[PDB]
């Protein structure tokens, strides 16, 4: 049953025994693999057993498995679920759970950092106003003048009687997308809809290519509220190129802080609908995907023309050439601005080490090959050559529907 | 909606559903518990129903399903199995099954060409010497002085209590890999074992980085015989760069004809253990994988030193720059020598067109995302953004164990 896992550069072999701890089904069956889809489409005893498993994971982590603290905490959980149909985590438990959700995230290549996570307990939040304050602290902390620090802030869990705490934005920092008369988009095409929502709720919009969006924050069962981030909290990096003087004239820039804000955090069967987290960028996210994706800023052609490349044929490799300069520009500019960035070689090399650490520690690591391999120069990185097993462990981050 | 996998393109936002996967009669490696999609390698009762399915497929494809000739062919197939334990394909059935196997191959991006395949029937072949003649005709035909033509030569099928026809080499044309006195390898490190098997069977070896290997050909129940390809038959392309003048001095080269020779061709339960097939190259196969893989020629550093890059640090993207030029050199040299090649941009754009063709014709196309997406410039190609469903259809090419 246990899958044999080979690295093809090195000829080495491991066996994933960790996958036996999965309690949640992915999208594949023996008839067909759907491993490449991005998104595929409680009652007391089910919660109670997810809770026990997690409490068990927690006492294992602190080497107190079977002790008196462990025993009585299980009793406390059974007592609370039996009476109320739910329960609550202690702060240390939450801290362990948040790190473990990151650790378990098959699509994250930055997991060597997993144990280094500042966890802000925001479960004593009763308003969108308070959410904003908490969010501003997270950003201030996480940014740290360019010396970025991984952080998560956790707002109040879901409850059966009421609506969720939610952040409408998919990240804490995002650029606006304005549909134009002419049918094109100024700004980021990925954010057209959230830009339109911000306007609908009273935002006076800019008209630039990089207008930081405001936040729509939603307390249970209320209209979302609009909050503009103080601009001094939002660190941005102007993009120049080491050798190409003209590159700066493109006026391209990106924000320092990658911070997901619409994923659900699940710990011990409890669900945290608003729990934004941030780390630091790997350069290809910006250099390749955000700037060069055809459904994003789509700047490749512009850059190739600047580079006076032959755009008439594909075989001149003008796309590859321009894409490299752009990734180079992102790395250079971040390093110049003294803002933390990792390149895809450094990142994937450290992910290989993480795979080795996890093998010894846990007997495996869930990993999504298509997400782990970078979007340029795939086979030039060691992860390309590494077979990977993908499965869902809890604690987990999940996707959740947009609240509108 | 529909109870078949929903399949999304993220560049375009368009949706399809795959209904072809319903036809799959063979389980892959994945289960709901865990996806294994990134793994490289993972009596008469059974034969007769496979045969029936194939005959049904043939008859549907010529629009004569349910007809008297369809039923008589079914009856003829049953009788032949009933008395001999096996059966035999009519000529046009083999032609159809061979193309269908190419059409069904999830790992091939060149499938838009599937309808154009020269099928050479070599089911009369009765010795190792004749296999050689057949193979020489294939190479001459397929090479066509650089205007390459897809072809497959089919030798006799596995028999009950009778040895297989086998080609021992993994491709018709491959370079030697000589294990050096100091652990390192001269030539292609992927070919150490086969090289050593050639020497063991009486080949006098060269001392070069690019020595074309001899063929080890095995008739049923006989030891393999060694055959040297006449060099006038093996078209090679010396590698040079359009602007970097020193690149020619590296003395790199590659062969024109990519020809898989150790795969099993399965058709209606019949097994063709010797059925070598060939197409033409996608440039990344040579420029990226064969030349730059750490476990192949590993020339990235050498080229980056020539290009005067900073190889002491990852963030100079020296690997990415050198890789781009090596690929460009491959494209340019093949073009100069008038030998067919396709770049990873054109290949993938044409594979997208193939997915549309197949949606309309069969209701889907089995595709292995990890293999379809090229090893450089991944997200710059349209296939990165296209979700794919992977499943096994028959007729098929299979991996098979090495005969020794
Ligand atoms: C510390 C530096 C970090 C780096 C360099 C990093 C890198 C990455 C990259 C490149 C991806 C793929 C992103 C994409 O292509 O959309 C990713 C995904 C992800 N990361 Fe990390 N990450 C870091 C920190 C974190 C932290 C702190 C967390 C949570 C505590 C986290 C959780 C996730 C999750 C849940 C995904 C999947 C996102 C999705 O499926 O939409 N990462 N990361
Ligand atoms: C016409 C030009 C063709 C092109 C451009 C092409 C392209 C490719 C590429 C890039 C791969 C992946 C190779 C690798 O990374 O190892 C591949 C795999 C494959 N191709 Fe095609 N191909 C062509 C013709 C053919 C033909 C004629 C056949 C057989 C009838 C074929 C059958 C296959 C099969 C079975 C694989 C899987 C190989 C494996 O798993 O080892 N292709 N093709
Ligand atoms: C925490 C962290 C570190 C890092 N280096 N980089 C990141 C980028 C995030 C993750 N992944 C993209 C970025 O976030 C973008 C917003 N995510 C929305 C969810 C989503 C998902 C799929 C398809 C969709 F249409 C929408 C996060
Ligand atoms: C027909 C055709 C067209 C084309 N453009 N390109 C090709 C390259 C073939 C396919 N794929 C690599 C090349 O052939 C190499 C032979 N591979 C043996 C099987 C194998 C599998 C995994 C790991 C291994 F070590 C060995 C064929
Ligand atoms: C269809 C395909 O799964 C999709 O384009 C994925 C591929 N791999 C990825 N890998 C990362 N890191 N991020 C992505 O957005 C994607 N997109
Ligand atoms: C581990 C991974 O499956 C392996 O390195 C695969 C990835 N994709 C590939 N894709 C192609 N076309 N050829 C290959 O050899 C590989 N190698
Ligand atoms: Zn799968």
């Amino acid at each position: 049953k246990f899958p044999r896992v080979k690295n093809w550069e090195l000829g080495s072999i491991t066996y994933d025994t960790l996958c036996a701890q999965s309690q949640q089904d992915g999208p594949c069956t023996p008839r067909r693999c759907l491993g490449s889809l991005v998104l595929p489409r409680p009652p007391a005893e089910q919660l109670l057993s997810q809770a026990r498993d997690f409490i068990n994971q927690y006492y294992s982590s602190i080497k107190r498995s079977g002790s008196q603290a462990h025993e009585e905490r299980l009793q406390e959980v059974e007592a609370e679920v039996a009476s109320t149909g739910t329960y609550h985590l202690r702060e240390s438990e939450l801290v362990f759970g948040a790190k473990q959700a990151w650790r378990n995230a098959p699509r994250c290549v930055g997991r060597i950092q997993w144990g280094k996570l500042q966890v802000f307990d925001a479960r004593d939040c009763s308003s969108a106003q308070e959410m904003f304050t908490y969010i501003c602290n997270h950003i201030k902390y996480a940014t740290n003048r360019g010396n970025l620090r991984s952080a998560i802030t956790v707002f109040p869990q879901r409850a059966p009687g009421r609506g969720d705490f939610r952040i409408w934005n998919s990240q804490l920092v995002r650029y606006a997308g304005y549909r134009q008369q002419d049918g094109s988009v100024r700004g980021d095409p990925a954010n057209v809809e959230i830009t339109e929502l911000c306007i609908q709720h009273g935002w006076t919009p800019g008209n630039g290519r990089f207008d930081v969006l405001p936040l729509l924050l939603q307390a249970p069962d209320e209209a979302p509220e609009l909050f503009v981030l103080p601009p001094e909290l939002v660190l941005e990096v102007p993009l120049e190129h080491p050798t190409l003087e003209w590159f700066a004239a493109l006026g391209l820039r990106w924000y320092a802080l990658p911070a997901v804000s619409n994923m659900l955090l699940e710990i011990g069967g409890l669900e945290f609908s608003a729990a934004p987290f941030s780390g630091w960028y790997m350069s290809t996210e910006i250099g390749t995907r955000n700037l060069c994706d055809p459904h994003r800023y789509n700047i490749l052609e512009d850059v190739a023309v600047c580079m006076d490349l032959d755009t008439r044929t594909t075989s001149s490799l003008w796309k590859d050439k321009a894409a490299v300069e752009i990734n180079l520009a992102v790395l250079h500019s971040f390093q110049l601005a003294k803002v933390t960035i990792v390149d895809h070689h450094a990142a994937t090399v450290s992910f290989m080490k993480h795979l080795d650490n996890e093998q010894k520690a846990r007997g495996g690591c869930p990993a999504d090959w298509a997400w782990i391999v970078p979007p340029i120069s795939g086979s030039l990185t060691p992860v390309f050559h590494q077979e990977m097993v993908n499965y869902i462990l809890s604690p987990a981050f999940r996707y959740q529907p947009d609240p509108w």
